[PDB]
């Protein structure tokens, strides 16, 4: 008999799994929300610095109304190469957000030393992709990489139809602090990463007024062979594609239909993405430069390094946030947590073809969230930034590992407003002026220099309907 070969791999469950890390796809966990798990690993935070400041360039008339299409194409061309490097080096891409991605190598404590060496090699090869690269003339296509290592907690929260996850703890905070110290072309190790690494492998230098270090070179011993070393490291990589599947970037490409697994995984993915996955919407429909209102919510914690306290508090806040968003068709696009602050990137006005009073409603939703979350046990401070304008929306990353993302100066502005103006609901000039709400509903604020923002315009606190 004939033997026609090659397994069919294009099932809905496989398409859904592209939107998720192995941490979730192969997770198998409890029905309870919140769910918490604890492990050790190495984290890599890759920032494509300056990229957002080039989303605004693609709004110009020169792109002839194909700005969003050209933006997603060039971003994915470069980000796909970074993703492929991470995946071939055995990493799990956790999330894409803003200009960045975060990857994880989960391993037992005893293997952390050797895995750091793998992750440094990976980081150097990523830099290597961009060594002789630009577009017009002064294009700064270079990345900044922070690495951290140590204890990691995962939190999964949500309701009967939606799930979200976050990674938490000192290694998570450290990786963002490390990437923030990086200049273009740097690999920065967190203090704990430098403490746990194989110091015979690397030459470092001190970072002024910091315990983190910069990697100058990976200079391995005379008898060292990276390929044979990496092979030894794969013993500890549960899902590294191997044997008959050694030609694949992810084991998740091999997932077979399983309705119970698909029910769990689809909860993490927006309904408009599922519509595209199901071939009920055109594959290009979600790449757009679209006017939206960003409502960026930050929850700061009492018992701040305490994962077992923060989990219930985030779940309780989430249950309220999702009810408020439902009424006015808002969406949670991203959640992430650093420096004991859990942030929700909420968006009013993307795939859906309508919403009339987007601004008064966005402000009222922000105040509702603010009032409720302020009364949640263990939540110390709630801060909300509200900004409105044109943002890029689209699926970013590699065919095998990508996520819907929102990118733009107004997203960065709302993020910076919630950090620089803590404990209040703030809005930009577009939102203030457009709402047509009486001026006494607001307080005009002092202008702050915000790292990353070049002229915010006037900013306002949304004071609310009453003096009290
Ligand atoms: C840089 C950027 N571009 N678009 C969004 C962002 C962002 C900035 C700070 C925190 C989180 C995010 Cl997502
Ligand atoms: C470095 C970066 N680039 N784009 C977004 C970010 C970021 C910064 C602080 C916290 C969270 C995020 Cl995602
Ligand atoms: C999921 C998460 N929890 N804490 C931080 C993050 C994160 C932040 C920025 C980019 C990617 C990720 Cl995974």
């Amino acid at each position: 008999m004939n033997t026609p070969k090659e397994e069919f791999q294009d099932w809905p469950i496989v398409r859904i799994a592209a939107h998720l890390p192995d941490l979730i796809v192969y997770g198998h966990f409890s029905p309870e929300r919140p769910f918490m798990d604890y492990f050790d690993g190495v984290l890599m935070f890759v920032d494509i610095s300056g990229f957002t400041a080039m989303t605004e360039k693609f709004s110009s008339a020169m792109y002839m109304d194909r700005g969003a299409e050209q933006l997603v194409e060039i971003l994915n061309y470069h980000i796909s190469a970074i993703v492929e490097k991470v995946l071939i080096f055995g990493g799990d891409i956790l999330k894409f957000a803003g200009d960045a991605l975060l990857a994880l190598w989960r391993v037992e404590r005893k293997q952390l030393k050797n895995i750091i060496t793998v992750v440094i090699k990976c980081s150097l090869e990523i830099h290597g992709l961009f060594e002789t690269q630009e577009w017009e003339e002064g294009l700064d296509i270079r990345v900044k990489i922070g690495l951290a290592a140590g204890h990691i907690s995962m939190l999964v929260f949500g309701d009967e139809t939606h799930s979200h996850f976050l990674v938490i703890g000192q290694a998570v905070d450290d990786v963002r602090l490390a990437q923030n110290m990086a200049q273009m072309n740097d690999v920065i190790l967190s203090p704990n990463c430098w403490q746990l690494c194989d110091r015979s492998m690397i030459e470092i230098e001190s970072v002024p007024d910091q315990r983190a270090v910069k990697v100058n070179f990976l200079k391995p011993p005379p008898n060292f062979n990276f390929d044979e070393f990496f092979t030894k490291c794969t013993t500890f990589m549960h899902y590294y594609p191997s044997g008959e599947h050694k030609n694949l970037l992810r084991l998740a490409c091999t997932l077979k239909p399983d309705p119970e697994l698909e029910m769990s995984l689809q909860k993490y993915v927006m309904e408009s993405i599922l519509k595209q996955i199901d071939n009920k919407q055109l594959q290009g429909y979600l790449s757009e430069l679209r006017p939206v209102t960003i409502v960026f919510v930050n929850l700061m914690f009492e018992d701040q390094d305490k994962a077992e306290e923060i989990g219930p508090a985030i779940q309780d806040a989430y249950m309220h946030i999702t009810s408020v968003l439902k009424i006015f068709q808002g969406q949670i696009n991203k959640v992430f947590m650093f420096d004991k602050g859990c942030s929700f990137l909420c968006v009013f006005g993307f795939p859906g073809e309508k919403v009339p009073d987007e601004l008064t409603h966005a402000l009222e939703c922000a105040m509702d969230i603010f009032d409720f979350c302020s009364q949640v046990h263990k939540i110390q401070t709630v801060s909300i930034g509200v900004a409105s304008g044109i943002v890029f929306c689209g699926i970013v990353g590699h065919t095998v590992r990508h996520e819907y993302t929102v990118i733009g100066q107004k997203v960065n502005l709302a993020a910076r407003m919630m950090m620089y103006y803590p404990g209040i609901v703030t809005c930009d000039s577009v939102t203030y002026n457009g709402s047509n709400l009486p001026a006494y509903f607001f307080k005009e604020l002092p202008k702050k220099v915000m790292k990353g923002v070049a002229d915010s315009g006037p900013l306002y606190q949304y004071w609310g309907r009453t003096e009290k």
